[PDB]
DNA sequence: TCGGACAAAATGTTCT
DNA sequence: AAGAACATTTTGTCCG
C-alpha cells in the first residue's frame, strides 16, 4: 500500500496512520524532539519519496494532519 | 563584506570567487565535484538561510551559481 | 505495531 | 583560500 504522508510503500499503521517506516521514525523523532521546523517555501511543499527529506516542516505538518499521534494505540484501545 | 552571499550566515572568506561561509564553500565543492541532481519540493525559490539552507540543496546550489561561484576562480583570476 | 541498534546520507568544522 | 580529515546531524533499515 501507500504511505499517506510521502506516498512511498507503507509498512503498517503507525501512530494511527498508514505510513512507511521512514515516516514512522521521522514522526516519533519530531514529537519527542519537539523540534520547531520552518518551511523555506510557502507551507505547501511536495512530500514524496525523494523530496520528503527537503522540508521537515511540511513533512511533519502532513503527519499531524493525517492524524498521526504517539498515543494512537492507547486511544483506540479505549 | 561580512555575510555569506548564499545563506547570509557569517562568511569565512572568499571561496570559489564569492564571499561565503565554510558550509556553503564545501557544499558547492561537493555539488560541482559530484552530481547535483537535486529536486525542489517548492517552486525553485526556497529561502536559503542559516537554518533552512539544509532544506533544499537544489535552491542552495542555484544560489551558489547565481552568485557566480566557480571552481577555477583562482585560475581565471590570475 | 513499535522502537532500539545500526547504518547511510548529508552537512559542517578543524587544521596544535 | 582550498581541501583532507575529522566530526555531527539527519535520515532510513534491520531486527526482534
Ligand atoms: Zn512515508
Ligand atoms: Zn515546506
Ligand atoms: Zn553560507
Ligand atoms: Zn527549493
Amino acid at each position: 500500500h501507500m504511505c499517506l504522508v510521502c506516498s512511498d510503500e507503507a509498512s503498517g499503521c503507525h501512530y494511527g496512520v498508514l505510513t512507511c517506516g521512514s515516516c514512522k521514525v521521522f514522526f516519533k523523532r519530531a514529537v519527542e524532539g519537539q523540534h520547531n521546523y520552518l518551511c523555506a517555501g510557502r507551507n505547501d511543499c511536495i512530500i514524496d519519496k525523494i523530496r520528503r527529506k527537503n522540508c521537515p516542516a511540511c513533512r511533519y505538518r502532513k503527519c499531524l494532519q493525517a492524524g498521526m499521534n504517539l498515543e494512537a494505540r492507547k486511544t483506540k484501545k479505549k
